[PDB]
């Protein structure tokens, strides 16, 4: 964070860093937290959709976006930048079915959106995207990817982006199981969101989507199908939040 | 608001912000306030058209613009920038009927104008549009959208842009009803404008347009058809303005 | 007017302004004043053509320019910039007759020249035009438009640009009538120019052009046809200038 | 002349000026003075060709350039810039005979060279031409034009550019006659040059070219045909220079 | 490392250096160390894949990448930059089989990726890749190449990149044999990694790939086939680490 | 020579100058002096080819270059820049014979190379050529041209460029005759070079080329054909150098 | 070496210099020295290939590069830049055989690579090549060329580039003979390298290539064919190094 080397994406600092990329990362920190958790039977995406005003048509707010029948995605960072990236992913998913006449894999999609972001990182009159993404889906096996403003790509078993990344990360870091069940993964995910917010959850102010190995079809969970999971989740959240 | 990071749209500040976008937002704050309110049977747009001079051909001043038969729009911020954005929306509405041989939805239109604005946000020799828009219309259900200089897009039930956003927003925040009637929404809207200006309204210095679910046809209200609503509105405005 | 934000057209100031546009406006303030006045039967344009030297071939000086048979225009600001804008308007008028095989309206012409100016306002290696224009003519009804360096467009009943805008504006603001007659409008216009200059007029050092609803044909007034109007005008100018 | 706003042609100063254009004008001030005088029967161009060295092949020095059979031109300012502008005018004269199959008028030529100069005034990586021109000729009537580095264009009866503009201008301002004769105009012109230099003239160190209404054919005057005029001119110059 | 000459890739310093390239090299220093060792029967690549978190799907982490059947590669430096370079190498390998209908050599591949990197070193709006690569394979004889952010290319017998370059380099510098055997080269390589980390190795947190002269086919070694080598390696590492 | 206005070719100084052009001129001052002298029967070019080392293959050093059969040229300033300019002239000479199927004149060639140089004077990312040229030849009459880094073009009877311009210029200024003979011009030229160097000449360390009106064919003079002229030249040089 | 004028290749200093070019020259000074010596029967190139590490596959290190059957070349300065320049020369050699269906001459090749380097010297977003080259070969007669980062080109009888240019140059300056024999030239060359390094030579740490008038075919000398020459060379080196 040294002046003189931090206001031009194309300039390296004396200790080999791209401060404009690090600064862009500060933008995604401010976003509502989005969680991703994978298990044996599928992958889940949980996002916080609490709004500060009742004037917002929250009945139409979307935090988890369908990219293709089997690909899923969450967002964090600059709003407009995020939307553009998601449309880009969708277009990319369509191009694939045209060129190879088959659906694109989660890995290839995440990889293409990240190569795109990487380019907005090494040219002078260009600003990097101020957003991170969670790309989830099911190819032959479930998949969970996390992107970075610089274009870096990492595959996780469970993770998060936005305000509560730290909390969620440490929690999963201490209680995530390589063998959890879909419903366990679901609950564990909601609990995480809970610690993250430091409050019991309200099924109507959190969005959940997933893709299971059987259907390979993305689908959002209704607050009704979601209520039972929140109830169980709130139990432990309550139990852990201030003993 | 820190020098060194606030005079280039492509530069992030150390705390992850785009000050040139925030400054652009300062431009829309200076504009005449435009209100948007949605209800069961339709959506309404109310704009303040008071002029500081009698030399202006106010008989031809337009604050609410028809984009298509069912799409409506209000503006706030840099004048020339605004006009360009509205022509862009219209062109976009025509392209849709050509390509898909069907009318564009409110969501898609707002979405396309915002993707356009987003791009004037991440390239070096480009200035962001200094304006916010209220895109209103009726697809299958009424719709009210608010845009931002950065390209962000939000759906509301009721909101505002320009000088009186705060006032109008807090008022609606305390008395907007998810079940109001067209005429109620209308009056509530005029009242808001009233508090905003801190004065009883004059039907001839405010413009109102709307789109109802039945006709799906935009139409402006004549000061005559509007006079009764102002009278009722001024009653409450009078009652609330300084008790 | 704060250093740091005023030397790049694409930079917004902290209070949301485009200082380079405001500075450009300072250029039009220095120009000879041009007046525009509309009435029932037509529109009139009056410009001051007094020169500081007898060496100038003033017998060929033009302050009011014909754009098309029914469109008229005056200028104020940087000289070369102005000429370019007028040729642009003419070309634009020709393109219209080709594309739509019909004459362009005053509104559309003013609108196209302003969209052009707006663009020289949001790109990095471009300077805004330092000039304002008065576009006058007759479509179905008389028309008077005033342009701005930023591309803003406004329709007036009567107005002015250049040095004497203030004077002329306040005068019209106090004595312009929505029902004046051509000859009244003419005299009122000359009087304004008079106050503006603070001196009785000399028919040979002022240029007048107009477009009436009947002919829809632009034409300049000879100093002979103009002398009677000046005489009457000088009467009131004399009467008002220092009582 | 305020630092901060004077080293980029595209930047307006707080008081609406283009200092780089004003600075460019400082370049033409340093050039040998060129005079232009028009009369009933034609137009004349007189240029000072005194050189500081005998090594220069002054027998081939040209200060007045033929553009076309009826168009004439003088120069002042940066040398290389000037030459380029004159070749541009010639090319422009040829293009006209091709496109419209008729000779270009003096007005149109001057107008085209000025629109060209105007453009080198509103783009970032471009330097304005540091020169002014006197374009003279005969269309239906004699013509005398003066150009500016910014692209401004003015028509005169008599004028000058370069070092002695002031002197020559004030002199013509006090003794130019709208009805002078060719020979009178000629002498008056030489006298002006005289005051300008503050010395009697030497026919061999001044170049004169002209275009009369009868021939509409440009031609230079030999020092022999010119000697009689200088003699008469030197008489008055002598009479006026230090009484 | 002198300010004034170190923030523009195209600027040479007074002592003839490209500081932005030197700074880019500081980025590769921070990466996990990758080792390369060549012997009579083939070439080996060893990379450290220890992760700081159990949440990373390390079961899918790749530090050694297959470029073609006979070409191998390791990476160090900016993550996104590295991935882009490897895809570039693969594309380059395919182009070769198309154009010359034969596999590209290791030398030609390394050479093409380095010419590409060199270009991102001499143009103004371009940032150099912050990564070094180890390109290994078998043409007629085994090959080991090391790249630099500047595009420099060097052929080694044994070497390394990343954090432990120094350690590994000095070790090989004192005990590398021009005649070692595959298994010896393997062990020597693991030992180096050991000193580098200052700890006995764990077969599961190090990745090894190779290409032998017989098969000319790249293949990764399983932690099981690798365990015996680690055991022997840890013996000497233990023996050398703090006597 | 004022900081703030002297490091960008496109910026005019407050007193209307292009300092980068004046600085470029400082480069030609450092070059070996080249002399040009014209007479009745032809034009001559004399250049100093003294080298500071015997390791240079001076037997192949060329200071006077043939452009075409009748066109000749000398150089001074940046070496690489000069060569490029001469190849440009040659190409230009060939283009002429193709387009007009006739040889280009000296005037047109010099004019084309100068228009080219002028352009490297008014664009932002371009450096001006740091060289002056002496273009000599015979069209209908002998010709001698001198160029400038800015693109200015002047015709002389006798002149020089490089270190000894002053000396040579003053000498010719005092003893050049408009009627000298080829051999006189030759000797006078060598004498000049002599004063310039302040030493008697050595035929082998000076290059002479010429073009006479009869042959219109360029040809270099052998040190043998040149020895007699040097002998006579050294006589006067000796006589004038320190009396 | 004055700040303010030394960090932009396109800027001239007040005393007419291109400091970025002079700084680029500082880069070639740091390179291993390469020597070039010409004689009656051919041209020789000697380069120092001593490495600081045994890990480098020096058995494949190349300091002298074949450009074509008769053209040879050595390098000094930035590594990556050098390689690019040599590939450029080779491509250039191939283009020639295609276009003129004949081999390119040494002069033309050197000339083309230098015109290329000259261009990376006068454009704003471009960095100059930090390298000098020795281009050697045999056309009708042997040839030895030395290039410069600025694009300057010089022909020598004997010379050098890199660290030991001074030493080697002074030595040749005192003992080079215009009539030496191939073997003499060879020995003299090795001696030079010797003084340069201040140590007797080791045939295996120096590379020698040559092109004789008879074969016109480039070929490298084996350390075995080279050992006899080193032995003789070391004799004199020993004799001269510290008497």
């Amino acid at each position: 964070p040294q002046m003189g080397y931090d206001r031009a994406i194309t300039v390296f600092s004396p200790d080999g860093r791209l401060f404009q990329v690090e600064y862009a990362r500060e933008a995604v920190k401010r976003g509502a937290t989005a969680i991703g958790i994978k298990c044996k039977e599928g992958v889940i995406l949980i996002a916080d959709k609490r709004v500060g005003s009742k004037l917002l048509e929250k009945d139409t707010i979307e935090k988890i976006y369908k990219i293709d029948e089997h690909i899923c995605a969450a967002t964090s960072g600059l709003v407009a930048d995020a939307r553009v990236l998601i449309d880009r992913a969708r277009i990319e998913a369509q191009i694939n079915r045209l060129t190879y006449d088959i659906p694109i894999t989660v890995k290839e999609l995440a990889k293409k959106i990240c190569d795109f972001k990487q380019q907005y990182t090494q040219y002078g009159g260009v600003r990097p995207f101020g957003v991170s993404l969670l790309i989830a889906g099911v190819n032959e096996v479930p998949k969970l990817y996390e992107t970075d403003p610089s274009g870096a790509l990492l595959e996780y078993k469970a993770t998060a982006i936005g305000m509560g990344r730290m909390a969620v990360t440490e929690f999963f870091e201490k209680e995530y199981r390589d063998d959890l069940s879909f419903d366990d993964a679901m609950v564990l995910g909601l609990v995480a969101m809970g610690l993250s917010i430091e409050s019991e959850l309200v099924p109507e102010n959190i969005e959940v989507g997933y893709v299971k190995v059987d259907d390979r079809t993305f689908k959002e969970v209704s607050p009704e199908e979601l209520k039972p999971y929140v109830e169980r989740a709130n139990e432990r959240i309550r139990e852990l939040l201030k003993k």
